């Protein structure tokens, strides 16, 4: 399936099953395929599951412009409009946690039932004047330098810290191959611009505007997006939010802790 | 090229050359690209060759619903009508042998000139109460368990028994990379649903409805689709079918025995 | 993005940025992604960059017919008509240097401001009765034989001489993986047909019809398209052409000499006028 964004960008999405809708937002470098196990899980258990490829990623068009959170949220808004979804549970991984939040911030929660933030960059990732505990900006500057040199090798190297393979997590050669294959479909321009986006976007104002049930899951061994200054604070700022911390879990915990995540997601959807 | 199916599914295909049309139906985990050598071979010899990516595979859409042989057959039906084909030679590999057979069963043979079944699941793969010699269903349930955990590694591990690498067949790392690349395009849901499909679907009634010249080819070293209870039986059930057995050949003989298959396909067309 | 060619083939393209248009034509086995770095460099510096997947490659359709330089040229002409481009700088790598050259010969240079030939097959790759210095046709016959047995392995093996890895160039496994992944998207037919095309197509007539400022860049360690009988000769045959030779550079110098190429393209786009 696809739909056309306002600026003319074609976005690829999957729409599986029937019942209450659940809309997934993927992380940096990936596409909708990072959700396949979670989507299959819930759709054969009576839910409708929807995942899209962010502009510049996967099977979607690769525009030069609009590689910003504001546009990402608006893309999501249009997907929901195109499908006429109601009572939507928004699920965001990594940087994809930003755009599900930014959606609610910009469009309200009229159509939203709940929110799930998986190892998300909310509320801030990068360091600010009034947020020194964040990740220094020279880290992300070093990313862009290597991306603009050899992004193929960078993605390949990203696998080890991402999955926590350098810390005794066992991930198959297949998953490593699949991760790199998907990553290479993406736009070099979108890859680099996203760094800027997720590094410097402040979602603290968004945190105040979330007025739906919220589940925050984060690994305490996450080497990419540090729990202490992201997930932990997100659960504090969002009213009535629940937190679950997976012990020793890495960034890419949708792979390593797949069964745990599937059950937590289902439990959340069945609340009260 | 693509067409839009009844339910709205977009299906990618290739239409090469001109002449007598030959329509290819690919196996599990693969796509239209597995046919590339056969297609170039025949089309550069004055045939028209057509191959589609099955729903949920390759460059086609990935619908939740319709992952069954009845729908698979209707998809072929729609392709044929889209291209206004007549005197088609249906060629099917593995589970792809199912939907070509079901097509003939559902729509009749008016547009069909011939049928070729390559290491095909027909007439019946999995075990039934009235088919005890079939493959026990738990074998396929074990496939589902692994696929629902890590399909990426499953595909990767599948290369060895598929190609007969574990029996001293020679396949490059190139082919192995391409097989995994093509496989990873596929829908998880479609991959799983297909096991149910090829495991439990009965094509015995379909065998009676095949009224066209048929060539059955199967390798006797096949570690995936057992020759003894499929291909051997298919040739017996289809009226006037011809059987060729490739000695010690694996399931993926389209690769290992490519030249022989190319020659046998040409020979059939010139019957 | 895509457009529909005359025969109904759909061709994928990228159209990035604003400014004077730069139109990239990729080489054998590849697609528009080989240009990502050049495209990002130029588009962040005031230029509009456009790159298509040749028919039978990348994300484009894979037709049986029309895998020849005439159609290739017409495909470029239809893209230019579709976006209504003017003052285009045509940039072609390897076999893609042939299709930009043929475009100019067929359609003229009304909409063309300049031409850049990178490791191009121009003016002639394969041997001829009146061009014995070309690569003997037996070599290309051998290519097809192998491609028609196992193209997947051929591409994988091709990485070494393509990037000059066998001569101590440093190329990451990532790049090697990317090159093989992209190449596998392509049609078997297009792959083989292109060999016939680049082996036998004579662009010598075309050279005489190129009336625009031209930059020829080639590496003098090129193992695929030999400098001495291609780039070196193109620089003589096209009137007013500028030549730049990258020392010990391989065929795939857009990877190994990325930064050098980027600055060379920008310099060329920013050139001044001459008096004639
Ligand atoms: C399989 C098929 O019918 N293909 C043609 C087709 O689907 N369309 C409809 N289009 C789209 O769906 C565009 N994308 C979205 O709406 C997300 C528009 N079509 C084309 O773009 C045709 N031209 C090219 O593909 C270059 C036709
Ligand atoms: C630069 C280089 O040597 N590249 C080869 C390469 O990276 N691959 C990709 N593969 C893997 O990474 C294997 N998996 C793991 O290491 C977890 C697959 N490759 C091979 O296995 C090479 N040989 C064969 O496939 C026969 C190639």
């Amino acid at each position: 399936s696809c739909f056309v964004a306002k600026d003319g960008t074609q976005i690829y999405f999957k729409d599986w099953g029937s019942g209450k809708p659940v809309l997934f937002s993927h992380g940096w470098l990936l596409d909708a395929d990072m959700w396949e196990y979670q989507m299959e899980y819930l759709s054969s258990r009576g839910y409708r599951t929807i995942a899209f490829d962010r502009r510049g990623f996967g099977r979607s068009d690769q525009p030069w412009t609009g590689n910003d959170y504001d546009t990402f949220a608006d893309d999501i808004a249009q997907l929901i409009e195109h499908l006429d979804l109601k009572e939507v549970t928004l699920v965001g991984f990594s940087m994809g946690g930003g755009d599900v939040a930014r959606y609610i911030a910009r469009h309200g929660s009229a159509r939203v039932a709940g929110l799930v933030l998986l190892g998300a960059v909310t509320p801030l990732f990068g360091q600010k004047p009034d947020y020194p505990q964040g990740v220094p900006l020279d880290v992300f500057a070093r990313f862009k330098t290597e991306l603009l040199k050899d992004r193929a090798q960078f993605i390949s190297d990203f696998n080890a810290p991402f999955y926590g393979i350098n810390k005794g997590q066992v991930v198959s050669c297949g998953v490593q191959t699949q991760t790199l294959q998907i990553a290479l479909l993406a736009s070099l321009k979108a890859t680099v611009d996203c760094v800027t986006a997720f590094a410097e976007t402040d979602f603290r104002p968004d945190m105040a505007k979330i007025d739906v049930p919220t589940l925050v899951i984060h690994g305490d061994g996450d080497q990419i997006v540090p729990f202490e200054t992201t997930g932990k604070v997100a659960a504090e700022l969002i009213k009535g939010a629940e937190l679950k911390v997976y012990k020793d879990a890495p960034h890419g915990f949708a792979v390593t802790h797949a069964q745990q995540l599937n059950e937590d997601l289902l439990a959340f959807l069945k609340r009260g």
